[PDB]
């Protein structure tokens, strides 16, 4: 994709190269001094766009730092309050395992269907599928069997409260996901930006070839290959639960999570 | 926006078959101090588009808080008291009223609709007799939490624990308020507008020097350039006013109603 | 101080001697190109754009700051109203206190005299209390503290809703320490030191270095160049003042008048 | 200023260029701006987001004082609110306050806490703060020891003995954030390699600046030496907030005020 | 043999070969302005600004991670003696966890081996169980939080100040999370790529376009232009690894010991 633009860039100049014969009769000049004004422009432009980029890719990344957090220190309360109630242990573990699973799943667009039967009672699948989102209702779940210990007497409000506020705490990074999935910064106005690097970068070798002659290639690539290479990095960074190259690795992310929880609740990968 | 560049084209076409004229009168347009113009223009249009764009994302972070919120709070209530369907009803209406309210609070439109579909016609009176009728909302919803802490019900702890998600609206309301009734630019935005704008509409006149015929293209190009960059930023600028995009707005009153409904067992349809 | 207009006056005096000492230029042996103030022009627009970020975020910051108190306060009545319903008695003297509190704090940040609003308000021996003070509005605080306090001592809040009660005084104390901190500590002197003589003199200069380059179009140019220089600059002038009591300041009157409406609005029985 | 200095080195540089623009076509030396112009900017975008830095770290050490006197008043507060008998608890509790600040500002300038220290508390105290290679953390352990033993007392209950717990947390951070701008600097190549290449650039300026600015280049050379070697210098200045230098924080100002503020009127209450 | 010397001598060769060859750039057909190399330059230190900008604030957030290390360990030993005065049996095993605890992070972001450290902090029971991990330092703070479990349990701990002491717990599971997310976690490799070989190129090529214009002053300005735009690029390098070994990274070693010291001198040794 990158490649494409720069080769389509050695043609455009050759194209520049060739016609500069039929430039004065054809009654066309085109200096350096405009192009640099308006390439100047753009690379101010693209230094801003670029670092925003850089800064939800950090906080995507970040969110799901926290999903790590969060569920480490829930299991480490549940421990450390009611050592004696492994079946509770055992299901809240499945629930928050559940929620990072669903969280991919959801970020991704893919079904979470074969995750969630892998790690939950089938009635509890059809309960979780049923809902608008999937993790917001895992939360409702793992809610319930601390809300139920509350009941039974063997949690007291303040010990129910530490372990309600982690919940709350995946609540927000399910929030801030949500809000970073869903957050195309107007359609338009990115394609508008790379329509405009990429009509600077053709137009170019049109303006470079009276200075340069023969060089127009060699420079007009380098020149577009830089710009190019910064718009399409900020493109990357932009959507950071997607597939691409440098994209945050979400299944690995998840394992990782699982892992840590199995091994907190005397558990064997 | 097209208008402009429309009119850059007329500007250059001017400059055209007017360059003869005036260049011999004794009067000269060099590139060289546009070029200096223009790039300082670009390096202030890059840090006012950075003020506006954070401004956006402070938005978008409040009402992110809304969904946040109002979900964990229903998921607090069906915890806490699973039994209690009667206020859980009560409680979801208020918070899907807020989120609503604020919407139309925000976009300067009419609630009225939004809170007769959601609510009892003695607290849509209340409501709307109120200067801060989203406040107001918020207060409502805060009985309920304070009648069932009243009634037993809840503890002080777990009334408490309530609590918090209802001072969590109240930040993200004011936040809200403070970014509506703005600008913190007090109007200079209008003065980088018309200096972009008079910037664009002399440059073909610096430019044709160097460029004769091909002018109306280079000088549409670079205007395009400013005049989007600074269009940008007054959108940004500007996520509550009367001009702004309201899909995501709707879209997110919309999710959060829908969540709440599902949360509370009134989805689906019942076989 | 719209000195922009004397400035941008005093830029077209500049270009008309630009134009008429023209002549005079290759005599002596002074040049000027456009080139090297370009690279000038560049670098303080740079600087001007750091600048004016500072600027911006304590204006911001300001806002955010009285943004709170109108937050906080809501809170701390919603919590009064929704714990303690039948407690009206408490309900008007906090309110009183919060009310005085913002109207302290606006007196406070414009250096002017709170006695006459803090008498509307309350009983002249808190009055008296408070304006003993070395710090008045940290005062209004600790009375309102007080209030809180007794309602705990009295058993009509235990010590989980008094803990909800008082979180919301240590916020109004973050707005206190912040628009303190604000006013005592401006962007550095040094910035705007620096700056205002470098875009100055660089605004004077301008019509001469671009003469050789526009003859009779220079007042109309250079003009156009300092406008632009100065309008960003002064920018920085119009948001450094955010309590001040200027059209381009905060609307602190109008602020505290919000407050106590907004908190008037959650009394009177409902 | 080391700038005016400098600042007058740089027109020296700057009369050797008029002089030898003749004998550079004998020398074999050419020099355009454009490469100036290149270089020029660079660096000034460089300055640009050192400098930015560097207020960044004015700002949280700022901060970070502010908070000193928000959790100090707010936590005597408390005291006065759910204790509001206990006097001599508070007078403890405030010296100890007191000796945080003036322990923390000789901490970050690296001076003798112990004449401030004498001033305010008990001999054997003064002792035991000094015997700590950490004194300001052992204050904070002794103003602890005396709310935990109002607590022990059952003075306190646990809840309240919280609310005022969390303060001396908010202070703990306010000596980690401290110690972490004063232990850690900006890295030295950040502040050596800048100064070289500020300066090396201020020098050879000229020498390319002749060829077009001809006579007038010692003014337009100084011109552009002030703006980029202000800019350089105020960064470094910045960098060091706990410093001497002019625009520096006011550490011993804003110890005063504190010390003004938990001692009052003789430290009386409503 | 410094990278930053010999990429100057290299420069200052590049800047030979272009005097040398001056006289063939007429008749083998290349021209070469100064003009577009200003519009690559600025466009590069623009975003070499820019990326420097990112390097710099993830040096700063690692800084501050280990500083709530010192903070949260610091409060959370004065906790312990200001609610537990008496229980010291209680206080040293905790300290010794919480110095554990740092050493065991100091030597996971180094991808060094803990056991020396942790031997002479802890008995032989605790350290092979530690050590059985996958996660060494969430172990260690589960550990951590059974002592405070304990307290609870047989009362001398009620719920309230058991949360107070959990939140501190909290705090380190944080800096742990946020510490790993670093280290695994890099400034996108995609910014190293692009930029090294933009600016290493850029270096090389700039005294070819300028030798026109400069002639023999070409190796000086070519190598002080280079200088510039080499040591921004190479301060970027430094700071993006701030828990590897060099002089300019974080000392985690002396932080470590401040910790260690200051706990001890916190119970009385
Ligand atoms: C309400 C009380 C706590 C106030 C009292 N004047 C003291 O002293
Ligand atoms: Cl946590
Ligand atoms: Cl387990
Ligand atoms: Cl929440
Ligand atoms: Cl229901
Ligand atoms: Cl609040
Ligand atoms: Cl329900
Ligand atoms: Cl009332
Ligand atoms: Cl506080
Ligand atoms: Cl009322
Ligand atoms: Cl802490
Ligand atoms: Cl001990
Ligand atoms: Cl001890
Ligand atoms: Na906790
Ligand atoms: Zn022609
Ligand atoms: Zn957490
Ligand atoms: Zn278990
Ligand atoms: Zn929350
Ligand atoms: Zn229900
Ligand atoms: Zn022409
Ligand atoms: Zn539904
Ligand atoms: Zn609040
Ligand atoms: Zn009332
Ligand atoms: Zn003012
Ligand atoms: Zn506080
Ligand atoms: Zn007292
Ligand atoms: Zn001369
Ligand atoms: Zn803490
Ligand atoms: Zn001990
Ligand atoms: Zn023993
Ligand atoms: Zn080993």
């Amino acid at each position: 994709k990158i490649i494409f633009r720069l080769l389509l860039n050695v043609l455009m100049s050759i194209i520049a190269i060739i016609s500069y014969q039929w430039y004065e009769q054809l009654g066309i000049h085109l200096t350096v001094a405009p192009f640099s004004l308006l390439g100047i422009a753009i690379a101010i432009f693209l230094g801003f766009r670029n670092s925003a980029s850089y800064s939800r890719f950090v906080e995507a990344r970040n969110l799901w730092g926290t999903v790590l957090i969060a569920e480490r220190t829930l299991v480490r309360q549940l421990r450390n309050i009611l050592p004696a109630e492994h079946d509770a242990h055992r299901r809240i573990v499945s629930y928050l395992v559940a929620f990072s699973w669903s969280l991919k799943h959801q970020l991704r667009k893919t079904d979470p269907t074969a995750d969630l039967r892998r790690l939950l009672a089938e009635e509890r699948v059809t309960e979780i599928l049923a809902s608008s989102m999937p993790t917001n209702r895992i939360l409702l779940l793992a809610g319930n069997e601390i809300g139920q210990l509350r009941e039974a007497g063997k949690l007291s409000d303040i010990t129910y409260g530490l372990m309600d506020n982690k919940l709350d705490e995946l609540a927000h990074v399910l929030g801030g996901c949500e809000r970073l999935a869903t957050t195309p910064v107007p359609f338009a106005y990115t394609l508008i930006l790379q329509r405009t690097v990429y009509l600077f970068c053709t137009l170019l070798p049109f303006a470079l070839v009276g200075d340069l002659h023969y060089m127009t290639p060699f420079v007009s690539v380098f020149i577009s290959y830089t710009f190019l290479s910064w718009d399409s990095l900020a493109e990357e960074l932009e959507d950071p639960f997607g597939t691409a190259a440098n994209d945050l690795p979400l299944n690995a992310m998840c394992n990782t999570i699982e892992r840590n929880l199995l091994d907190m609740t005397g558990q064997h990968p």
